[PDB]
Formats: C-alpha cells, sequence, structure tokens
C-alpha cells in the first residue's frame, strides 16, 4: 500500500483504535487515501472508532503547552497553531498521522496564479481571495502577538504555507456536527453524492463512525460532508465539486448604503424585520428566490416618493407591503439594478458557457475541472436571476402595488347612503 499507510494502521492498532475487528482497511482511491470495507458492511454499521485521547481541537490545545497564550484566540487560529506545533516536534502523538495527511489539496487556498486565471470573475475567486487574505493577516499577528514573543513554545519558524496548511486541514477534515473535532482514523473517510442522509459522525468520550449506506465487500465507504453546500463552498472548503447543477449558488449582496437620505428609517425596517444592514442572499439554481430577497431589494430601492411607507404609521405593516410590492418605480428601480448586475458580473468571465461545457467533454485536471464546472454553474445562476428580472419587467404591470391595494377597498358601489344621513 505504502510506508507511512502501513505505519499509520499500525500505530491505531497499538493506541487501541483500530482493531482486527475493524471491517475496514486504507486503500488508494481516486480521492486519494479511502476507506474500503474489507466485508459487506450495512447501514448505520459501525465502522471505526477512536478514543478522545486522539481528537485535536480547542479541548486538546488549551491542555497543552501553548494553552496559555492562545486561551484569547478565537478556536480555530488556536488549533491551527497547535497543528502546526504538533506537526514539527518528532515526537507529537499525532507523528504517524501528520506523515499521512496531504501536502495540499485542491482546495482554491492553493491554487497557483494561473490556475486561479481560470476562476476569473467567478464569486468563487473574490471569495478564495478574500479567505486567503483575512486569514493571512490573521495569522500574521499569531505570529508577532504569540509564535514570536514565545520564541520557547515556538521553536522552528511558521511560514505563510505552514498556517495555510493547517487552515487547509481544518477546512477539509474537521468535522463539525456535533465546534471543531479531527479523528486520525475518520479522517480518511471521503464524500459522495450518493449519501444523501447526512447522519454518520457521532460519539459515545469516542468518536464513533457509522456508515450511512450498505458497501458490499472491495467497495468504499462513503459520507455526504454537507447536503447545504454550494459548489463554490466545496471547491474552497474541500478540493471537489459536484455535477449536481442544484450545487451552483451565487449569493448576492445587499446593504442599505448610509448615504441613502432614508438610511435611519430604512436600517430601522429591516432589523425590526431580522435583516441588518447587509444582508447576503444566496441563490440556489433552479430554487426559488430567497424570502425576504425581494422586500430588501424594494426596501433599498425605496425612494422619496414612497417615502411615506417608512413614516410610524406603517411601522407594523411596512414589511408586509415590501412583501407586496411598493410601486412600478420601485420594480423597475430594482428590477434595472439587478439586471445590470447580473451582465456586469456575466461580462467578467473570460469563457462563454459553451466554452465551458466543451472543456467539460474533454478530461480535465482537477483544478481545471473545478474552475470550469465552477464558472458554469455560476454564469447558469446569474442568468436564471437575470432571466426571473426579464420576466418581471414585463409583468411591471400585473402587480398590484401599493396604491391600488388602497383603493381595493372603496366601496363605491354601495348603498345611497345620504338616504340615511337624511334621517339625522
Ligand atoms: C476528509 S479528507 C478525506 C481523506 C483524503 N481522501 C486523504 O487522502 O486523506 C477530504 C479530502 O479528500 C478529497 N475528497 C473527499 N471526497 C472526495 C470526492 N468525492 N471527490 C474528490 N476528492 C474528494 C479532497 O481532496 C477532500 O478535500
Amino acid at each position: 500500500l505504502s510506508p507511512a499507510v502501513q505505519t499509520f494502521w499500525k500505530w491505531l492498532q497499538e493506541e487501541g483504535v483500530i482493531t482486527a475487528k475493524t471491517p475496514v482497511k486504507a486503500s488508494v482511491v481516486t480521492e486519494g487515501l479511502g476507506l474500503v470495507a474489507l466485508k459487506d458492511i450495512s447501514r448505520n454499521d459501525v465502522i471505526l472508532q477512536v478514543p478522545k485521547r486522539l481528537w485535536i481541537n480547542p479541548d486538546a490545545v488549551a491542555a497543552s503547552e501553548i494553552g496559555r497564550v492562545c486561551s484569547e484566540l478565537k478556536p480555530w487560529l488556536s488549533v491551527i497553531l497547535f497543528l502546526i506545533r504538533e506537526r514539527s516536534r518528532e515526537d507529537s502523538v499525532w507523528k504517524h498521522y501528520f506523515g499521512i495527511l496531504p501536502q495540499e489539496t485542491d482546495s482554491t487556498i492553493y491554487w497557483s496564479e494561473e490556475e486561479l486565471q481560470e476562476l476569473q470573475g467567478s464569486q468563487l475567486l473574490k471569495t478564495t481571495v478574500s479567505v486567503k487574505e483575512y486569514v493571512k493577516n490573521e495569522c500574521l499577528k499569531l505570529e508577532q502577538e504569540i509564535i514570536l514573543p514565545n520564541k520557547r513554545l515556538f521553536p522552528d519558524p511558521v511560514t505563510l504555507d505552514d498556517f495555510f496548511w493547517a487552515f487547509g486541514i481544518l477546512r477539509s477534515r474537521a468535522f463539525s456536527r456535533l465546534n471543531l473535532v479531527v479523528v486520525p482514523m475518520a479522517d480518511l473517510i471521503n464524500h459522495s453524492a450518493g449519501v444523501t442522509t447526512e447522519d454518520h459522525a457521532y460519539e459515545v468520550y469516542l468518536f464513533s463512525l457509522k456508515s450511512p449506506l450498505s458497501v458490499k465487500a472491495g467497495e468504499q465507504v462513503y459520507i455526504q460532508y454537507d447536503l447545504n453546500k454550494s459548489n463554490a463552498e466545496l471547491a474552497l472548503d474541500y478540493g471537489f465539486i459536484e455535477p449536481n447543477e442544484n450545487r451552483h449558488a451565487y449569493t448576492l449582496t445587499l446593504e442599505i448604503s448610509e448615504s441613502d437620505p432614508f438610511f435611519d428609517d430604512k436600517l430601522d425596517v429591516a432589523e425590526s424585520n431580522g435583516f441588518a444592514q447587509t444582508a447576503y442572499f444566496d441563490i440556489f439554481y433552479n430554487r426559488t428566490l430567497p424570502p425576504g430577497l425581494l422586500p430588501y431589494l424594494r426596501l433599498v430601492a425605496l425612494g422619496g416618493t414612497d417615502a411615506f411607507l417608512l413614516e410610524s404609521l406603517f411601522r407594523d405593516t411596512i414589511w408586509g407591503h415590501l412583501e407586496l410590492s411598493v410601486s412600478r418605480d420601485n420594480e423597475e428601480l430594482l428590477c434595472k439594478a439587478v439586471r445590470e448586475a447580473c451582465k456586469s458580473a456575466l461580462a467578467g468571465y473570460h469563457t462563454t458557457i459553451e466554452q465551458d461545457r466543451e472543456l467539460k467533454e474533454g478530461n480535465l485536471d482537477s483544478r481545471l475541472a473545478i474552475a470550469v464546472g465552477i464558472r458554469e454553474g455560476e454564469k447558469m445562476v446569474l442568468q436564471q436571476i437575470d432571466g426571473i428580472f426579464e420576466q418581471k419587467e414585463l409583468e411591471l404591470d400585473q402587480l398590484e402595488y401599493y396604491q391600488e391595494r388602497r383603493l381595493k377597498d372603496l366601496g363605491l358601489c354601495g348603498e345611497n347612503g345620504d338616504i340615511l344621513e337624511n334621517l339625522y
């Protein structure tokens, strides 16, 4: 199989973790290293368990030499350091484990500059940059506020690579369904679209991993890393994406600009209804628009004419009105805004959707494959969004705005009330 692997398997045997009782062995798979069943495994059948003596979470670090200095650092920042540190120490408990970890994955955080060019204009790139940058800054501070000031605790130098490595290890290996825990044995299980349950991680302590599917002997055991992540999200978190178009999403960022002459009132309406000065709306392919997006768009586009809706008089129905549409100029404005944003965004890519689809038809490198897939999907969402609002522009007169809704109760054709009035 492999040196480090064979050595790693041994290490788990003597640690009492794995035994000749476990129905699975390590194997080289297209997804790297994975867990191949040694015998017909059944649904919900536990395949392996690990002693909390082997975790690597905010509970292992704090109980370590650097626990004191990291006591004030965010949980992840704390674990990254612990990971890097334990990596160096040629005696650490995670010696053989670290020997197995990949130097890299296909997460966009490791992509070269050429590789990233393949994501030109893509939201995924904007996001990966932000995340890389932010992690960078955050990690430098830890070098000058904890790494250097404590040269006793952090011997060997800590390169920016070491950071991204550890950060990567967190994003693609840590289990969040329980925090951030790392489990040497259950770190090898891979992801599959075949698993549609997402009920595997569980501890009795002891981390117990149960196979959500019946895997016949020889086959690989899988799990569902997350039924809710977009492809953009899997691309950055792990090094892969799915062909499932239902994973393509594009998030829109709305906000009530402070320069808005009705900023104070608008923000008041937004917060009274669960929305901040800045709100993010994730838009998934083939899914209906997220609730609140339209009403918020209408709020953003409001305008002097319909500003009367911001008066204390409607501070109990204003949101309902926002949901039912304000006025034609309001709707026309917001549609114009969204449509221009889509066109502008779409124009930011360096390939046409046809080109991407043709590319997908050949053999693509894992990273190029991710870029192509991601960018095509984003374009599908950008175009679907734009299509939705294009239609809306056409139906711009089918909506019954505020003024109309207000007169839908005049009772012009009632009784000859004057008769009754002249009766006193
Ligand atoms: C939790 S680790 C899995 C263990 C990994 N296979 C190894 O060799 O150690 C997750 C990483 O494995 C790979 N992986 C897992 N599921 C995959 C899939 N369905 N397709 C491609 N790569 C996958 C990715 O690089 C991902 O970031």
